[PDB]
């Protein structure tokens, strides 16, 4: 009957939350109820859903979450369910699903530390029940070296993007509405860097890569940036590259879809990305792609052919002239759009929630 | 009642994938069940195919096929079959079906990959294995005996398995005038068709040049159209180098293959290696002239239907380019070698491998 979903904080706008609500969304059209934990619910609930806000604060984190974890235990021995899944490490959930890389790795490169690591073992201890949906295999051998998880425990999932992403019917009218929404012109090339962090994502690369461009592509190329984030140590940077006319950095938004539409590049030169939801969400579009080889799903732009993989280690100076590169060429860019709406209509990037269904419910 | 298949990869434009999809259909009519294990499958599902793709990933390709085996063999330890049947070589395989070369020969014209395909190969070919072998290019049989002393019994030399719809039909002409028209291609003017995903190893960085070294009047005269699914960059900047925006295009895969085949002049295929070569006797068939390198499996065809011109081994540049400057200057030639290939066409049995494979596998 009930499943119980926990994560920390919900809101529209991030890859994890997207991913619990298409989860809990799949689980509910096959009959299940849905009960859902978590310290903040940004957005609407959607109908039928039980969302339990937990009256438990800290201004440490890591004590706020054994705050909460206490709490979750409390309200399930009064009132059980089925089964527990989880979308941040805790103890007590019978499924895990793997947004975030493995914690013990990164720490390799003590209150707080002791909590999350705690943490990341109760859910992968060999001791542990918890089953793993992992979306990356990256990240998988990292979690064994360093806790000797059973290879059985392992699921790897495919993507999981929204329809409402692909390329619709009228698809030109969309992308002319938002040109002329933003005033731009046939000749203009808008650059979009989208996902809240964007130190991690690589804005600073982009701005210097912008920068960089001859003369000629200087002059025609803008950015829009969408994340929650401060804009502020941004704006520093782009005032002293002379950017100030040319970049845009915008708050959180539901309208995705028409910035993919009505954009000439996505670019996502990540210092480190887990997958990258986005590089697939562009490619449904036909949007071509600049991306850094790190991220988890860059493979599925090479492999459609619908964009450009940055090799590692990074080199500003690579970024700049593949930019530049892809910029110049027109014609690159019209194939790089086919052969993404092409790929998009064969492959499998849609199938997560099935997947991770048909595994929570057996 | 059920037959496993086994692949890496399904996709409509390969040569292996073709094959496989012909020799599965050919069991089903015959009552049998079937199930497919791959990596990745594009393109529709048949009705009753059973398709499992193996939720399997790493960073190494070749780790990945390690637990794609170990993932099919849990399967089957539950859900057993009457048959095995594979298309890439691998450990529990009943019957093999070589659409690949001998690895450990190329291999020899510790490392992980190295390591793990040839163990794989010797996982097959073994004298204490009991896979069956279904052979479709005699050419390798001398080498997997060489390398792993594979008993001659337990190999089958298929016939190719060129699909119906390659043959040139009655309204042949008219098919080429109105492919020729689209392309606005008149009556002096020669295209070269270079055909199969992998343009490197098929070798059109030499047609290319080829084309690039042929005499001016010739020179202008002459088109290329390459298809494929690679990725085109690498051709285009060589094709900019040349000279030659104006006289090639690379074009994304296909299905009306056949329209190209009769709108073409030649067909070029100066392969660095081919365990076969499909697109060889579906240019045969077609009545379309080949000029292809000898290391190419089926470019004995050529020669023994006397449909085009076989360029012996060592490659050289130089003669690739006099060769297809004597081909393309000589119309007669060519027509003689077009009539050639339809006479053989209709001789030879190029196209009975899927009937033939099915006996095998079902006894
Ligand atoms: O204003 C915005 C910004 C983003 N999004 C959407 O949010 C998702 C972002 O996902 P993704 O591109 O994967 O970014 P992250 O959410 O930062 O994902 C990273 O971080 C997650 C952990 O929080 C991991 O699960 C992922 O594997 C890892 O790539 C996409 O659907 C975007 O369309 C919006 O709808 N509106
Ligand atoms: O765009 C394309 C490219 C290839 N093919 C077919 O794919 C096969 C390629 O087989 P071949 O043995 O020539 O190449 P391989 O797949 O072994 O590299 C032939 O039947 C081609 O007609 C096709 O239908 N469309």
């Amino acid at each position: 009957a009930t499943l119980a979903f926990i994560l920390y904080k919900y809101f529209p706008f991030g890859g994890l939350q997207r991913d619990f609500m298409r989860i809990a969304l799949e689980c509910q059209r096959r009959g299940h109820d849905i009960r859902v934990y978590t310290l903040i619910w940004e957005g609407d609930v959607p109908d039928g859903f039980e969302v339990l806000v937990a009256p438990v604060r800290s201004i440490f984190n890591h004590r706020r979450n054994e705050k909460f974890t206490a709490w979750v235990r409390a309200d399930l021995d009064r009132r059980p369910v089925q089964r527990v899944i989880g979308f941040n490490k805790m103890p007590g959930l019978d499924v895990y699903y793997a947004a975030d890389a493995c914690f013990e790795e990164k720490a390799q490169t003590w209150g707080r530390y002791r909590h999350f690591a705690g943490y990341e073992r109760a859910v992968f201890d060999p001791a542990s029940k918890t089953e793993i949906l992992m979306i990356s295999e990256v990240q998988q051998p990292l979690f064994v070296k360093h806790y000797g998880t059973q290879a059985e425990r392992f699921h790897l999932l495919p993507p999981g993007i929204s329809q409402d992403r692909r390329a619709p019917a009228n698809a030109a009218d969309v992308r002319a509405e938002f040109r002329r929404e933003f005033g731009l012109e046939e000749d203009d090339l808008l650059l979009v860097q989208i996902g809240s962090g964007f130190k991690t994502k690589g804005l600073d690369r982009s701005l210097k890569a912008l920068s960089a461009l001859p003369k000629a592509l200087r002059r025609r190329t803008r950015l829009i940036a969408i994340g929650q984030d401060d804009p502020k140590p941004f704006l520093l940077q782009i005032a002293a590259l002379g950017l100030n006319d040319q970049v845009q950095i915008l708050k959180g938004r539901s309208d995705i879809p028409r910035f993919l539409l009505g954009a000439d590049l996505l670019i996502h030169p990540a210092y480190n990305e887990n997958t990258g939801t986005v590089l697939l969400e562009a490619l449904v579009s036909g949007l071509p792609v600049l991306v850094t080889d790190v991220c988890g799903y860059a493979h599925y732009i090479a492999e459609a052919d619908a964009g450009r993989v940055l090799p590692s280690p990074f080199e500003q100076d690579s970024l700049n002239r593949l930019l530049a590169e892809m910029l110049e060429d027109a014609p690159a860019r019209a194939a790089w759009s086919r052969n993404g709406l092409a790929y998009a209509d064969h492959a499998d990037l849609y199938s997560m929630p099935q997947r991770a269904a048909d595994l929570i419910l057996g």
